[PDB]
């Protein structure tokens, strides 16, 4: 009963040189990791090294065009990389970007491939960039490459084509990036959380609405959770896991769950305007344990209070480590809102999950 935490300084190097206070920063996740050693939590996993991903790894899920652009803007001058970034939505670049996306990705293979051998029980990895808004094509919202999309298709390598991945991504915001990527794919079922708002929240699209259900081979396994009008937090995040994630997951049996763990629906970040506690990521973790034989691998995704991820993660960690679930709160009535959007998942996933 071994837990996996990867963990590389190397990828503090992704800096934004006009906006040094940019929130998707550096010590995001040098803070994260020492925050595992002042709860003593690091000693207690077994640390498993970063690498690189090759470009055919890459392409397990990209672009050859995207592979050569990011790729190529290692070597440009500050006014090629400012006018790049520019070219996609909210995206800065340094001459250390693409090698640091390399490493976040590279870092979750080797995770992935010490839970499929069976080397360690499950793992977390303290990565940046993050990946989950990564398209096919196109960079966006922080991400270059979606490490988690990538992990998905490296399991599958590694194992059989027809591995069945469950990546449930709890960042606050739709993963475009891998709903897109696995739209068509009956063998990775994406559960997705997210504000929504009707659209009005980053990354302001009505593809992350709950009637997306997936195309072609592929309906049934794309599930959107979509947020309106409250300040979601514990209650309302347990109570998806009960009527929809839990059930939709049991019934699909994954072989290996990826999280896309994004902190930023944590109380305290400046973007996502949620409340779900430490605690509280600590149940939504220790609910996904009891799927796949207990093959979970926590990918570190947006989130942006350096004490709130810091936490919130490590709580995780202790999880994953098999220590028992800290108490929740008193669970407040679900906000009105938030039981409108599970019944209209629920009504959008009963033709296809009967556990519903
Ligand atoms: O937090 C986000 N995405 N969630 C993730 O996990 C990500 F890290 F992969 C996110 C992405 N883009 C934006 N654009 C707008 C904006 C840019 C700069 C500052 C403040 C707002 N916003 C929020
Ligand atoms: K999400
Ligand atoms: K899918
Ligand atoms: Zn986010």
């Amino acid at each position: 009963p071994i837990t996996g935490l990867v963990y590389d300084q190397r990828m503090m190097l992704h800096h934004n040189m006009w906006d040094s206070h940019h929130p998707e920063l550096p010590q995001r996740i040098s803070r994260i990791f020492s925050r595992h050693e002042e709860l003593r939590l690091l000693s207690r996993c077994h640390r498993i090294p970063a690498r690189l991903a090759t470009e055919e790894e890459l392409a397990l899920c990209h672009s050859s065009k995207h592979i050569s652009i990011i790729k190529s803007s290692e070597h440009m001058k500050p006014r090629d990389l400012n006018r790049l970034g520019d070219e996609y939505n909210s995206i800065f670049i340094s001459n250390e970007s693409y090698t640091c996306a390399l490493l976040a990705a590279g870092s979750c293979f080797n995770s992935a491939q010490a839970i499929l051998t069976g080397q360690v029980r499950n793992a977390v990895a303290i990565v940046r960039p993050p990946g989950h808004h990564a398209e096919k094509d196109t960079a966006c919202g922080f991400c270059f490459f979606n490490t988690a999309a990538l992990t998905a298709r490296y399991a599958q390598s590694i194992t059989r084509e027809s591995l069945r991945v469950l990546i449930v991504d709890w960042d606050v915001h739709h993963g475009n990036g891998t709903q897109h990527i696995f739209e068509e794919d009956d063998s990775v079922l994406y559960i997705s959380l997210h504000r929504y708002e009707d659209g009005a929240f980053f990354p302001n699209s009505e593809d992350a609405n709950y009637d997306k259900v997936g195309l072609g081979k592929g309906r049934g396994y794309n599930v959107n959770i979509p947020w309106n009008g409250g300040k979601m937090g514990d209650p309302e995040y347990m109570a998806a896991f009960h009527h929809l994630v839990m059930p939709i997951a049991r019934e699909f049996a994954p072989e290996l769950v990826l999280v896309s763990a994004g902190f930023d629906a944590a109380r305290g970040d400046p973007l996502g305007g949620f409340q779900v506690t430490p605690e509280g990521y600590a149940h939504l973790t220790h609910q996904l344990m009891s799927l796949a034989a207990g093959r979970v691998l926590i990918i570190l995704e947006g989130g942006y209070n350096l004490t709130s991820i810091s936490e919130s993660m490590s709580m995780c960690t202790s999880m994953l480590l098999g220590d028992s679930p800290p108490s929740l709160d008193h669970l407040t009535p679900l906000k009105t809102s938030a039981t409108v959007s599970i019944n209209n998942v629920l009504r959008a996933h009963a033709p296809f999950w009967s556990s519903l």
